[PDB]
């Protein structure tokens, strides 16, 4: 039981460098830097040296449980380069707090939470030109844990990889602006069930979400509204969390999202989003169950004001539509403003472009 | 697009230098892998490559695919079986191709010809032929696996795909051979699969999620899962494995029982034989019902339990000796009664595996 460093990185800078994509032609996900970190993992001899090398495929055992039985998780967090041209990152140590409760959960090893936050400092560092030249794009990077176990019985691994690749990319929608989604509500499909892995993002919650979403391209609608349990709770949509502003049943001017009960993984922008509307004051903010009754009782008395989602790589997500039991239901967020989406998204991104101070922000090491 | 690949355009590159095969006796169940493998690539541009025969070797990745980041994965396991008379046998390969298939289609990974695919494992099987063991008590595991290589970020149907096949020895589950009752850890916190879930497709997201609750089972002195569902605590599978519940049952009745399919339960093919054995036998009443905790504990007070086992392709027949549940330990009688059901089942099951019988469902090796 122990750790990788990063005082004992190992660099192997690539001598082949590619060129930038333009930060205005980017698609979330789908361009990588030059390097990469690794670090080996065998229960025999703990934790190998930590790697900055260049980006290359991964060699696997093809027996390796990664690929059969789903032993792996990820995170998903944004360095950005400042208006004062200094690189940020926002809210890292959520994203290694998370990270190592995940792998505790997958059965993978611990490591310690700081040597990975300066290893990625150091990665970020080296490739720190793929950082964009532009207030409307960022760098993804993806740390990533894998079970590479060479055996077919279902247990621990006593053999992982750790990896953290790097992807510049643009606004989640190319246009940059508040692309507002129809949403399939279909009972059928369940993301996530009490006594599962929903509040961890290991890799095994996210297999089902294509076929659901495949249904709901056919049926008109970009996006799955998760629904849970005998009375139809909205959980999450899509990959994102999901909030609900509106007066509710009290006639009170309320922000609500569904609780922390184990079927909604705790999102770092979640989190920001509930920090920020606790600290203005201005509003009740509940973390409660809505049903779609609920929903459809507040847009009948013109009670909802607007829905969106809240996730890394798009911020905040408005909602339009949903489509429930053969009727498209209009939610009325973009004739709100939407007002507080866009305080919501204004506010973060001057944060993360370094506008404003914040202890949400550390500068690149 | 290439639409399926075909087995009659098979490449095949040889091993040079061929690897010792294994004791028989001394196999520890997916660890030993044989000389060859299958590789199949498909894109959305082109469809799918030709398949390759080809030495065992690592798989060369993007570290994007998303069958590391998002579990776009399953697999199959299935046997080939050296008989009496030195043919080997295929063991309803068919019904494995029919559930794979389904599988990928719920995975949104591509259609591929299940006849094809199974061609070309015929032929990886035929190459590796020497590695099925001389040994009635050992077999071949057959490991189709099929993931997404999709390098791109986003939560998507993949466009890059790769279906595998790997061969792997092993002898009886347990490496004294005879039946090894295994204790169980009843918890109702952790839940295998749900209503609305993937719970009946061999998908890698079921197992993963798994590992922590079998670790806990371990820490308190117990082999393996027994999984609870529902406010009742249904008994669902043990481990990877079907379940099974041989008993005098509420009304009287001495009946072979097991969860229904209702979409939390894996489909397996040693399940769904051991209830056409049972029908066709018609020697007590066979019974796909639920099965709760209290059913349970209600039986064994009254000494109506008889055997408890779980059923699949690695174990075949795995009696279970015990239950650790609210803090109790309960002992399940399954040895103290032979375990007759469960011994007479293993033997006709393996009778049919090893060619000691005719059956259709069997297939000789092409
Ligand atoms: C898994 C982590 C990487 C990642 C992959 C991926 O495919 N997506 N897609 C996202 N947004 C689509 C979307 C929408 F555009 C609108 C709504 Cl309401 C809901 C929704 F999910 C987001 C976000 N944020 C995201 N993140
Ligand atoms: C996932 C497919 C490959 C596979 C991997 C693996 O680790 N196992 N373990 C198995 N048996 C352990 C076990 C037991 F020994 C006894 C009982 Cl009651 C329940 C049980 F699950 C079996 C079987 N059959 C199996 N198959
Ligand atoms: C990652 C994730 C979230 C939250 O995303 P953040 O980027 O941490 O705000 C929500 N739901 C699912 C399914 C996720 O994978
Ligand atoms: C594979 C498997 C079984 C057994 O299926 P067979 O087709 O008999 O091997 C049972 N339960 C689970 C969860 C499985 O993955
Ligand atoms: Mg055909």
């Amino acid at each position: 039981v122990g750790t990788f460093k990063a005082k004992d990185l190992i660099v192997t800078p690539a001598t082949i460098l590619k060129e930038k994509p333009d930060p205005n032609n980017l698609v979330f996900g789908t361009v990588f830097t030059d390097h990469m970190l690794t670090v080996e993992w065998s229960s025999e001899f703990g934790w190998e040296k930590p790697h900055i090398k260049p980006l290359q495929n991964l060699s696997l055992h093809p027996g390796s449980s990664a690929l059969h039985y789903a032993v792996e998780l990820f995170e998903g967090l944004k360095a950005f380069r400042g208006v004062d041209n200094k690189i940020r990152l926002f809210q890292p140590n959520l994203n290694m707090d998370r990270m190592y409760r995940s792998a505790v959960r997958a059965t993978l090893p611990v490591f310690d939470k700081e040597e990975l936050l300066e290893c990625i400092q150091q990665l970020v560092k080296l490739d720190q030109e793929w950082v964009p030249y532009s207030t409307s794009a960022s760098l993804y990077i993806r740390p990533t844990f894998i079970g590479t176990e060479p055996s077919l019985g279902v247990k621990k691994p006593t053999k992982a990889l750790l990896f953290v690749l790097l992807s510049p990319v643009g606004p989640y929608f190319s246009s940059g602006t508040f692309n507002p989604v129809s949403l399939w509500a279909n009972p059928k499909y369940v993301r996530a069930w009490k006594g599962g892995t929903g509040d961890c993002k290991m890799g095994g919650n996210y297999g089902s979400s294509l076929f659901a979403q495949c249904e709901a391209v056919d049926n008109g609608c970009q996006q799955v509204l998760w629904l849970y349990g005998e009375d139809h709770q909205i959980t999450e949509v899509g990959t994102m969390n999901l909030f609900l502003y509106w007066i509710n049943e009290d006639g009170e001017e309320e922000l609500a999202t569904p609780p922390l009960d184990g079927i909604i993984l705790p999102g770092v922008t979640r989190r920001c989003i509930l920090d920020l509307a606790h600290q203005w004051g201005e509003f009740k903010v509940s973390e409660r169950y809505l049903t779609m009754d609920d929903l459809t009782t507040a847009l009948e008395g013109n009670r909802v004001r607007e829905m969106f989602g809240s996730g890394t790589a798009c911020v905040v997500c408005p909602v339009s539509d949903i489509l429930y039991k053969g009727e498209t239901i209009h939610i009325p967020t973009m004739e709100n403003g939407p007002k507080l989406a866009s305080r919501i998204l204004s506010k973060l991104t001057d944060i993360q472009y370094g506008r404003e101070e914040r202890d949400w922000t550390i500068v690149l090491s």
